[PDB]
């Protein structure tokens, strides 16, 4: 019956995002530091061709050749376009979004962490920042990548898409803004602490859209009372 997800005023949501102990970060002087209250408030204000506000739960017409063009020179992700498109079709996840999120998270496919974490005779991979992903967490089995047996790059790509679909898109977090700021339930179930997480992914998405001439899906700009 009720499909009304506009639950809070902006000022109420801001106060929640500023709440006790809540980690919100910003890049400064080469590293991440805690964002202040004004920076958090500015970051969540509603204002890259609105790619942050675009539904990413639909598919785009990108061939494996086109996806591999985006992944050329992208380290461990190079020449994995066919698997990104398996993920798009299996889970109904926009493949330009999926590629853009992986490229931001993995440093263009070239970070040391993107090469995975060893445990016993296996290596675990994680291209989307899902759950805890370091040697401690992997050794102790308190790592989502290990729980889901993401034991190859291809498994991490399919599995990341499955996670995003089942945990975010099926939770009515349908665009980057909602993933980051969850305005229906502020400060809960948010993808990242970086206050410009959405902006980084959206900037790459907009470049890829304009590179291939892709039509934008629905843009939503009303989230608050
Ligand atoms: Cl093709
Ligand atoms: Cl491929
Ligand atoms: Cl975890
Ligand atoms: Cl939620
Ligand atoms: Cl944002
Ligand atoms: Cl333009
Ligand atoms: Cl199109
Ligand atoms: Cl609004
Ligand atoms: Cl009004």
């Amino acid at each position: 019956a009720a499909a009304n997800d506009v639950n809070y005023s902006f000022d109420e949501a801001v106060s929640m995002q500023q709440g006790k102990g809540i980690v919100q970060t910003k890049e400064e002087d080469g590293k991440f530091v805690e964002a202040n209250n004004n920076e958090i408030a500015k970051a969540m204000t509603i204002s890259d061709n609105d790619m942050k506000y675009m539904d990413i739960t639909e598919k785009v017409p990108m061939s494996e050749s086109e996806v591999n063009q985006l992944l050329k020179g992208k380290g461990i992700l190079e020449n994995r376009g066919k698997v990104f498109l398996e993920a798009q079709e299996k889970y109904e996840v926009n493949v330009i979004y999926l590629v853009s999120h992986a490229l931001v998270e993995t440093g263009n496919g070239k970070s040391e962490l993107a090469k995975g974490i060893k445990d016993g005779k296996k290596r675990y991979y994680n291209f989307f920042g899902i759950g805890a992903f370091d040697s401690s967490a992997v050794r102790s089995g308190k790592s989502y990548a290990e729980k889901e047996q993401w034991t190859s790059p291809d498994k991490a790509i399919i599995g990341g898409a499955k996670f995003i679909r089942n945990e975010y898109f099926e939770n009515n977090q349908l665009n980057l803004y909602q993933m980051r700021w969850n305005p229906e339930n502020p400060a809960q179930h948010q993808y990242a602490s970086d206050i410009r997480w959405a902006d980084k992914i959206a900037k790459l998405m907009d470049k890829s859209y304009k590179q291939f001439g892709i039509k934008k899906d629905d843009i939503r700009q009303t989230y608050y009372k």
